[PDB]
């Protein structure tokens, strides 16, 4: 159940990782780490109040975002591996996590989600687990 | 380790991380990932059921450990930049990051220990800004 002090943790270790508000339409990006612009080669100013769905493209899996469609409807915390694009249209293996924060009365204030580059060889064992985990849980 | 959706994503991940079982005496290491035997040279069999404070020697700010000890007493989550020691006595700067986790009846059943390696240019601007909170706070408290 993680809290601001996630945030603080993610900026001094010099992550990759977005703040969203989820009180503004479309739950956009407020927050976006040096290190994500440098991921990603955004401007802050080009995603300041934009939803997070702009690293997509016809190479994600849907499969992958409907499983944080899902949690982000639910306030549920989850990791997955899929394909993202940059600001010139290249690709990467984003390791993704995403949190939600909650204030005393347990209400959702902000969404936190951490995107770690991984190597197409280790995405590769990743999404072949993921593939198996959704076999297992389609026959349940 | 665990179902903690924290634990699958720093695992997911390879970070260098560690969880610990406070119902245990000196609630011990019960995990460890392969990134922090890496990071520190341990094998695993130097580290089950030890705690981590084996990872601070002489140039370890007392202070910045004290913050860690109060966190894990409290049940706070909290982040600093310590001095830390590998099995051959080398030294690199620690940014951790250490979590509680919680049952469905909200005891802590684990602590999450989170190290990230920092360069030494890096780590001396983050311990000047704990430095700075500490005496803005001093002038408080
Ligand atoms: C905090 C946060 C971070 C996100 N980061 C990513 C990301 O790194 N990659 C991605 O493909 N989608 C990311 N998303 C997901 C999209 O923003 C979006 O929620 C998803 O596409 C489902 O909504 P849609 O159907 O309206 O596009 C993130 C969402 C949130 C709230
Ligand atoms: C999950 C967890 C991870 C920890 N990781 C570290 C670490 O990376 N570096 C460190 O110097 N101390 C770390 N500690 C702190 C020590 O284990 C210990 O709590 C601290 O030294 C204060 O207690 P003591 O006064 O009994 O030594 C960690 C503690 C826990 C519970
Ligand atoms: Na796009
Ligand atoms: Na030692």
């Amino acid at each position: 159940h993680m809290d601001f002090s996630f945030i603080k943790a993610l900026q001094t270790a010099q992550q990759n990782f977005v703040v969203t508000d989820p009180s503004l339409p479309d739950n956009p990006i407020v927050y976006a780490s040096q290190g994500f612009l440098n991921l990603t080669g955004y401007s802050l100013d080009q995603i300041l109040g934009r939803n997070c769905r702009f690293l997509q493209g016809p190479e994600t899996d849907p499969k992958a975002v409907e499983r944080i469609r899902k949690a982000i409807e639910q306030g549920n915390d989850m990791s997955v591996c899929l394909l993202n694009y940059r600001v010139d249209g290249t690709t990467f293996w984003n390791q993704f996590f995403i949190a939600a924060l909650r204030d005393a009365g347990g209400n959702v204030t902000n969404f936190v989600g951490w995107q770690c580059k991984v190597s197409d060889q280790y995405a590769a064992t990743v999404t072949k687990q993921q593939e198996e985990e959704e076999e297992a849980a389609a026959n349940d």
